[PDB]
Formats: C-alpha cells, sequence, structure tokens
C-alpha cells in the first residue's frame, strides 16, 4: 500500500535519532529535511539545530575561551607564556565549520548506510497519510506513508521592529560569521543569550547584555543570580530593565556600526548605543505553522505553537507523532529529543513499551562558571512541598585548580533541595562551578535511583575533585550558618 | 580522671578529621602530629600525607601537565600561542609549597579554633592508657586519655637495593625537590607510579616506567592496559617485566647523574641505564611497628603492618581504636580516612550508630588520560557471580573539545557490569577520560542506590559531554559488536 512505513519531517536530534533506530528493524523510511535561510541569508547541512547552530557549536567556542583562560592559569603553573594572548575569529570560525561540515557528511553517510532515503525537500502535509516535498529548485514530489513522525525543531524569534531581521544576527547566522562581531549587543537574559555573551567575552570582545526583567526565568534565581554576577565581575556589561525599539544602520562594513534605541520596561525612558553587531536571543518559534497540520487534522496549541501529544509522543490524529523541541510542556534538549525519537520506534517496531521520561532530566548551561541542575529548583520545591518540607543544604567550594593562579575564590556553589516530609528525598541538584556536566550526569542517575540524604551522606568523595562537596553537605539554609 | 578524653597519634586526614568532629562535642583532645625525615632529609609541615606529599601536590602537578596539553589545544581554537611553551619546574615548585604553606597553617589555626591540642612530638604507647611524647630536641612528656586513636598513615616503601636510600626518591621527595629531575626512571607501576610518571611527562621531561609484573594490581585489567596504552602512546616508556638491582652516582649534582642496574624477572638477563632521577614507587608502609603497641596489647598483622578492627574501627583493647591507611583490608584513601574519623567521634560522643561504609567507595587515577572506577573490575565481578551472570556494556568515545585539536580519537572508555541474576544492577563503574572523578563521583552515590541498567538507560543524558556516554550504552561485552566511533 503507501510508500513508506514511516516519513520523518524534520532531520536534527528527534528525526535522525528515529530514522536510524526505526531501519534497523527493517522498516521502509524517508527523512525529509530542508533549511530554511535566514534572514541574512545564513543556511546549512543536515544535522538539525544542536549540530550546526546549537549545541556543537557553542561548546566549541565555550572551550575556546576556557582555553583562554588556561593559557592564564598557565603561568603561576611555569609555562613561560605572555601575559596576553591574541585570538583570530576566523580561525576558530573555520574550524568549527570543517568540524560541523564533517558531522553534516558523517550523518548524511549514517543514512546511506542504514537504507534510509534522505530527502533535501520542504515537507508538509496535503491530505490524509500524504505530503508534499519541496526541493529547492522548487520541483515537488508527493508521497505517502503508514505513519507521521512530526520533528520540525524550533528557529530564533524576531522583536518585530525596525531594524532586527535587517542588521541583526541571532544564534543562527553567529555560529558561521565571516567576520569578527566586534562591539556586541546581545538582547535577552536566558540559555543563549548568557553562553554566547559569555564566550564572545572570553574571547576579548566588547559585550553588554540587555536584560528586559531577570535572568534565567524558570530556573533557580538564587543560582540565576550568581551567574549574573559571575559574569559581571568578569568582563560582560549589563543593561538591566530596558528593550531595544530600533536599530538603525550608522554604516554597513564587515563589521559596521549599528545604533540601538531602547525603552524602559516601567519609565518612558528611552536610551541608546553604538555597536558592531547586534545579535538578538530572544526566543525560538516551534516549526509547526507551515507544514499543512490542518489538512490532515492535527491539533496544536495556536497561542505556542507546540504540539500536545499523549504520554507515547501521539497526537490527536493516531497515525501521527511528534518529538523534539515542538512538543508543548516537555523538556527542549538534544538528549530528550534522541531518547523520545528512539523508544518511540522501539515501542513502534519492536514490541516496547518503554516510554520516555521527562522527569528531572537534567540541564547544564554553558556560562563562563557553568550552572549544572537536575530536579526542581528551591522556589519551585517549596512551592510544591511546602517551605516547613524543604530543608537546603549548600556550600561554596575552591577548584584547587585555582589557589596556584589564585582567582575566584569562594565562587563556585553547591546546593541540593531535601524532602523532609519524604525521607529527605533529594528533589533538587543545583552546581555552579567547572566541569558542572560532568559532574551532574551521575548525580541525575542518582536522582532516578531515589537518593536520599542519608544514602548522599554515605557516600565517599573522590578526593581531590570538586564533585566530592556534594558528599559532605551539613550547613542548611534554615540554620542561618554561614557557608563563605 | 586522665588528661584528655582522647589522644590522637597522626595530626594527617583522618587523625585531624576526628579531632575536629570531637572538639565539637566538647570533649578535651590532643593531637600528636610529627613527621620523621626522610633519607634525604625532608620535612613537611601539619596535614599529613595528602596535603603535604600527596593528593593535594599530585593533582596540581598533574594540572600543570594538563595546561601545558590547553597550550597545545588552544592554537587551533584561534589562539595565537607559540608550538612549544617551555616550563619552570622552580615556579611550579614555589607556587605548589606556598599553598602547602597555607594549608599547614589552616589547619593549626583550625585546630586552635576548636581548643585541640596540639604537640609537634612523636608518640607511643608506654602503658595502658599512658603514651610518651617526644618533640623535636628529645623533651618528652607523658599523658594520658580516657580513649586513644592510631591514625599514623603509612610511608614509602624502600627496595633495599644498593643505592636506594641514598640516590633515589620517593613521593616525599618529588614534591618539594628543588632542581627539576631531568630525565627520569619511575620503578613501580600502579598510583604513585603512573600519577608521577604521567606528569614530569606533561611538563616535558624524558620519562620511563620500569615495572615488575603488570599495571595497577588490583584493578580492572582491561583497564590498567588501556591506561598503559595510552600513557605509551603519549611519550612515557615502558621497561616490562624488570626490576632494579643497584643504583649507582656516576656523578653527583642538582641533578646529577645515575646508573640503574636491573634484572628480568623471567631471566638472567641484566640490563643497565642512565638517569638523572630515579624515583620509587613500589609501595608504602603502615606505620604501627614503633609506636609500643606492645605495652598496651593491640594487636596488628605483623606480616603486614594492618591494625586489624571491628566495624567501628575499634583494635582488641577497646579504648584503643583505628582509622585510615594502617587499618587492615578497609581503602587507603583520604575520604574514607576522614569518613571514619568523623562517624568514630560521633558514635562515641554523639549517640550515632552509624558505621563507616567500606563498600562501593569510588577511586580515580589522576593519570594523563584519567581513569575513575567504582565498585567491581571484570575479572572481580565474573569470580563473585559467574561468567554466565555478567553482562559488560561499553564504549569508546570522543570529548567533543578533542575534535577541533584532533587528537586521539577512540581513546576514552567507558564501561558498566551488570549482574543478570539481579536485575542487571549496576555492580561496576568504569571510565577513562577527562575529568573522570567530575564524572564518577555522581555515579557512585547511584550504585548506593542500587541503580540498575534498566534505571541508567531511563536517565537522559547531558549534551554534550563526556558522562553522557553512560546514558546510552547498548553494546555488550558479549555480543561481540565493535565499539569503534
Ligand atoms: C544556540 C543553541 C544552543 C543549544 N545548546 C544545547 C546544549 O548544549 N545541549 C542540549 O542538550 N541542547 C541544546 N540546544 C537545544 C537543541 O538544539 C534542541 O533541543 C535540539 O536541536 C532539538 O532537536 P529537534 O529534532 O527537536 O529539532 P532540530 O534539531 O532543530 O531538528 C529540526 C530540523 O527539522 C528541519 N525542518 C523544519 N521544518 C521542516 C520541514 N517543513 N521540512 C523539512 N525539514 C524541516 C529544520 O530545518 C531542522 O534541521 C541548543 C539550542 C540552541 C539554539
Ligand atoms: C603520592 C600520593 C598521592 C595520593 N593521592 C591521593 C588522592 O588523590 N586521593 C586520595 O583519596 N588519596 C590519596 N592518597 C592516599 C592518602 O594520602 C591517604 O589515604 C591518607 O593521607 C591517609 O590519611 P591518614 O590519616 O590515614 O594517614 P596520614 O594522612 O598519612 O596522616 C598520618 C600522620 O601521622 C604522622 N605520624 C606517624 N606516626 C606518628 C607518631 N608516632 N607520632 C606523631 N605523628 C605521627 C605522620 O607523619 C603523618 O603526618 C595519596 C597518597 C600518596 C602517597
Ligand atoms: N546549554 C543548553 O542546554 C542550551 C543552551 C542554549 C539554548 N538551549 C535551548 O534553546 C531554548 C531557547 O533559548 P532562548 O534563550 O533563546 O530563549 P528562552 O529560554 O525562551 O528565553 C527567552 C529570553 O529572552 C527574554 N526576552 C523575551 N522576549 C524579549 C524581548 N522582546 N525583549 C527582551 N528580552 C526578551 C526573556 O526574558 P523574560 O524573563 O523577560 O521573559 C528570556 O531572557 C532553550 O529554552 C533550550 O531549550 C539549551
Ligand atoms: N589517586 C589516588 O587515590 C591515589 C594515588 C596514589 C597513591 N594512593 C594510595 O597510596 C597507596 C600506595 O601506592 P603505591 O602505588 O606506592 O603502591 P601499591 O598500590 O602497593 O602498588 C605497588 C606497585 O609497586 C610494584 N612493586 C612492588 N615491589 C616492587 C619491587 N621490589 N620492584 C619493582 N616494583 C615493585 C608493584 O608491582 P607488583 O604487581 O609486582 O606488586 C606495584 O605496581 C595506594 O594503594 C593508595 O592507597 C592513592
Amino acid at each position: 500500500s503507501y510508500d513508506y512505513d514511516l516519513i520523518i519531517i524534520g532531520g536534527g536530534s528527534g528525526g535522525l535519532a528515529a530514522a536510524k533506530e526505526a531501519a534497523q528493524y527493517g522498516k521502509k523510511v524517508m527523512v525529509l529535511d530542508f533549511v530554511t535561510p535566514t534572514p541574512l541569508g545564513t543556511r546549512w547541512g543536515l544535522g538539525g539545530t544542536c549540530v550546526n547552530v546549537g549545541c556543537i557549536p557553542k561548546k566549541l567556542m565555550h572551550q575556546a575561551a576556557l582555553l583562554g583562560q588556561a593559557l592564564q592559569d598557565s603561568r603561576n603553573y611555569g609555562w613561560k607564556v605572555e601575559e596576553t594572548v591574541k585570538h583570530d575569529w576566523d580561525r576558530m570560525i573555520e574550524a568549527v565549520q570543517n568540524h560541523i561540515g564533517s558531522l553534516n557528511w558523517g550523518y548524511r553517510v549514517a543514512l546511506r548506510e542504514k537504507k534510509v532515503v534522505y530527502e533535501n525537500a520542504y515537507g508538509q502535509f496535503i491530505g490524509p497519510h500524504r505530503i508534499k516535498a519541496t526541493n529547492n529548485k522548487g520541483k515537488e514530489k508527493i508521497y505517502s506513508a503508514e505513519r507521521f513522525l512530526i520533528a520540525t525543531g524550533e528557529r530564533p524569534r524576531y522583536l518585530g521592529i525596525p531594524g532586527d531581521k535587517e542588521y541583526c544576527i541571532s544564534s543562527d547566522d553567529l555560529f558561521s560569521l565571516p567576520y569578527c562581531p566586534g562591539k556586541t549587543l546581545v538582547v535577552g537574559a536566558s540559555y543563549v543569550a548568557l553562553e554566547c555573551a559569555g564566550f564572545l567575552a572570553g574571547i576579548g570582545l566588547d559585550v553588554t547584555v540587555m536584560v528586559r526583567s531577570i535572568l534565567l526565568r524558570g530556573f533557580d534565581q538564587d543560582m540565576a543570580n550568581k551567574i549574573g554576577e559571575h559574569m559581571e565581575e568578569h568582563g560582560i556589561k549589563f543593561i538591566r530593565q530596558f528593550v531595544p525599539i530600533k536599530v538603525e544602520q550608522i554604516e554597513a562594513g564587515t563589521p559596521g556600526r549599528l545604533r540601538v534605541v531602547a525603552q524602559s520596561t516601567n519609565s518612558e525612558e528611552i536610551i541608546e548605543g553604538e555597536y558592531n553587531t547586534v545579535m538578538l536571543a530572544i526566543g525560538r518559534d516551534a516549526c509547526t505553522r507551515k507544514i499543512g497540520l490542518e489538512t490532515v487534522g492535527v491539533k496544536i496549541n495556536e497561542k505556542t505553537g507546540k504540539i500536545p501529544v499523549t504520554d507515547e509522543e501521539q497526537t490527536n490524529v493516531p497515525y501521527i507523532y511528534a518529538i523534539g523541541d515542538i512538543l508543548e510542556d516537555k523538556v527542549e534538549l538534544t538528549p530528550v529529543a534522541i531518547q523520545a525519537g528512539r523508544l518511540l520506534a522501539q515501542r513502534l517496531y519492536a514490541g516496547s513499551t518503554v516510554k520516555c521520561d521527562y522527569e528531572n532530566v537534567p540541564t547544564t548551561v554553558f556560562t563562563p562558571l557553568e550552572y549544572g541542575a537536575c530536579g526542581l529548583s528551591e522556589e519551585k520545591a517549596v512551592e510544591k512541598f511546602g517551605e516547613e518540607n524543604i530543608e537546603v543544604y549548600h556550600s561554596y567550594f575552591w577548584p584547587l585548580e585555582w589557589t596556584i593562579p589564585s582567582r575566584d575564590n569562594n565562587k563556585c556553589y553547591a546546593k541540593i533541595i531535601c524532602n523532609t516530609k519524604d525521607n529527605e528525598r533529594v528533589v533538587g541538584f543545583h552546581v555552579l562551578g567547572p566541569n558542572a556536566g560532568e559532574v551532574t550526569q551521575g548525580f541525575a542517575a542518582a536522582l532516578k535511583c531515589g537518593l536520599t540524604k542519608k544514602q548522599l551522606d554515605s557516600t565517599i568523595g573522590i578526593h581531590p575533585v570538586c564533585a566530592e562537596v556534594f558528599t559532605t553537605l551539613s550547613v542548611t539554609k534554615r540554620s542561618g550558618a554561614s557557608i563563605l
């Protein structure tokens, strides 16, 4: 009957994971992926947001910046390095792009290998079980399939103000900028804004972050506020409670000069500044509006763009499933998308009954001083169980490696959130320090095991590594005792 | 009435932990700590092995060598740095000793603050409840207490071959060495041996390792072999199955020149080589022989020197307890010493009833490429549960940060051992890669919770970080499938 057993719209994290898992059980699978250019014309290869314009490029630039701090730290350890080393933007972009290009290609090869058909075409539903796919030259073809999986990701959102689409860049553009950004204004104050500002400042640039309200809305504000302070102390300038209303080009160039006009969120005062680059990092929009979901009856939430699904990634229309950043009320991260994609396939074609668990998924914000978390923030814990039933254990720490260079004492921070009414179940894990991701992974598998403060107390730390701090936390926030 | 509620012999990791924990509950406490010099005369302050000649200086040196790699790596990320940077041994040592100084002082101040009496004197039992203390000038005093705690640690072991104590250095000396070691020979093949060899190589010295039998005896041999290959593929030279028999001084200096003569372990072959420094890292001896244990009746293991003890750190003599390295069949690690000390005090003075858990204690070998482990090695597991009931999941992995420098793909390696007869519980965890301590700590807490492979699979990884590799292991050793990248 149908052309394919399964057609996947979108070839990023979720989509490709699902493709390969499906092909393994002998299914006839087709993957559609197309990358609509950026206002400025930026486009990229197979792989999704993470491979081309997210995790991978972000992490590598994070490292270019960390290596800069490494150069400095090397002097007090004996390395005869100059006091000021220069960084080359072009050289860096070329390296990051070579690596990205290698993954574009590897993905392509992995599909050919697993017998998955790849079509570099934009897909959209035209009627029950059928879809139109349009390539770059506009040529079209229609395909049918027993089931469909929607995995289209999202894209950088805009402000809708004069000059935005014309002179600004977003995360889609940054990772391949053909010239050094120069003085930079980054607008927004969550994951993307802070990580990007963080690495831009780390390789030597003049960076300013314009915040509308608070930093990292949704995360523990105690932790967010310390991430903010660390960035301030370390270079990045902030403009608080202001939003840009107009961006104008004082002059074109590589880079040129730009004029940004901003207004208070609680006053009528207005300000203005001059920057070489203005990056917008104010959110991302689900790519669910233009794929013909009406022609096949899939309901979304027309307010947010997200597709509500069952706890098996099934939408209202039964033969159509969705995974990834587009889901409503889930977790927007690469490994979550991969897990959903692999399990989905396993439940469809391998008789599995295991579902993806979106609870206590750990994350790490790659700011100059990394932030790792899993579970509840303190705010959300007090709320869910009651202040009277929450005990918070915390402590500053100083990475051994920092003592010789003699910097940042008592800037790193660890805290766990315990539920008194439940044998002190560790409901929240937060860490601000080097290698936060490496430190958090294992604790996340311990929260899945029901870790209790008692069990944690009885785990012996490894000396001398940062993670050990969690092994001996004794001061509570309630007790009022200092931890400085 | 005795002079003190408790006297601690040893002001290192276990001793100082228990001291502070016991002074917490208002008991009168005294801590005796003395550092008898090395054959070459090296001595140091309060703190113990870790502080002055172990963990701390070791890791800091491991770091000087990681930074060397960071400088190399920095070029492809765009930093304009020289293809080759020179390293100053003096600046490095002077920096490490300035930090050790701080800790010595800090530790003294902590003792003062908790109202703990500190005698920089050598201690030994003389009769029931009584002890003699000798300071540096020979002046002695006698003290009594209701209870005693032995926490004396150990000291580098020597070979007993011509020239060893005369011309060789041990970890006690390396960390304060007043001159760059130059071409170096490291005898031994475990923790100290590989870590030290690893970092002298990392700062640019010619380094060689002489190995009697196998590497890291006791550890997983698959992991051990790989740590080996990594070191070999990254400079470090190995001489296998030989043992030195004579060290002689071709010429004194700073450094001088030495000739080492060694002999095969399975033939009559004999070889010789010239080195500037020869470091012995062949073990450590419990400091339990000269503390007057007979005058008070504490029974030890005459062979090993390790004090046997109850699951409460209590010796044969009721009011005499022991913690730390000297214990027999426990875990010779700083954090374990600390746990025992603190908990011992809690049980004595605070009604606690919690004993120190010596099972599945984690550890990390800080070699050039780090190795973290917790639980059972593969061999150890197969033994205990039967080969037919062990499923091993494993994989190579390539840190994202290494792709741009374009180096060492397929070198890092991860592996877990599951017991199939027990819901595939994770009985063993091993990882060879960067920041292996940071990656291992949390998983050690998961093993404490009875982590099962199924729960591990249900844990979502953090991307892109190395530990995420444990999140998605699907290839079993039994299956035969390849695990390359
Ligand atoms: C700057 C940045 C940094 C990030 N860092 C991290 C991190 O460190 N760790 C982490 O876990 N997550 C990170 N994320 C989030 C991560 O990128 C997403 O969670 C992940 O990419 C989601 O995968 P996906 O499949 O759901 O969507 P995507 O990966 O974006 O895949 C969607 C693909 O579908 C294509 N597509 C869309 N519509 C169509 C259509 N109609 N036809 C054909 N193809 C179509 C798209 O062009 C895209 O290539 C980051 C995101 C950004 C933006
Ligand atoms: C090179 C090296 C690196 C190491 N690295 C690590 C690591 O990374 N992580 C880790 O967990 N462990 C490490 N260890 C092991 C760790 O240092 C020990 O496990 C720990 O120090 C044991 O503490 P302790 O109190 O039991 O004995 P110690 O800490 O050694 O304290 C014993 C003290 O007692 C003193 N003393 C002895 N006899 C007397 C006496 N009669 N009177 C007065 N004082 C006396 C000694 O001089 C010494 O200062 C390392 C060891 C070495 C040698
Ligand atoms: N390391 C990682 O794992 C990682 C890193 C980066 C991105 N990501 C993924 O990418 C997603 C998108 O991140 P994002 O940071 O772009 O957005 P986000 O998480 O939705 O945050 C939007 C940010 O922009 C601000 N903002 C919104 N509208 C604004 C306006 N008109 N003017 C000024 N500021 C405005 C918000 O402030 P208010 O508080 O005022 O709303 C907030 O700081 C993440 O949520 C995550 O799923 C993951
Ligand atoms: N990272 C950490 O936590 C860490 C780091 C360093 C030290 N430590 C602590 O310090 C303890 C002692 O360390 P260690 O490495 O010195 O000793 P060890 O663990 O006892 O191992 C001794 C090593 O020396 C070899 N050897 C013994 N006698 C020899 C001889 N006559 N000639 C040549 N080689 C000989 C052994 O080989 P065989 O196999 O033939 O015996 C073995 O490789 C550890 O067990 C640990 O408690 C911990």
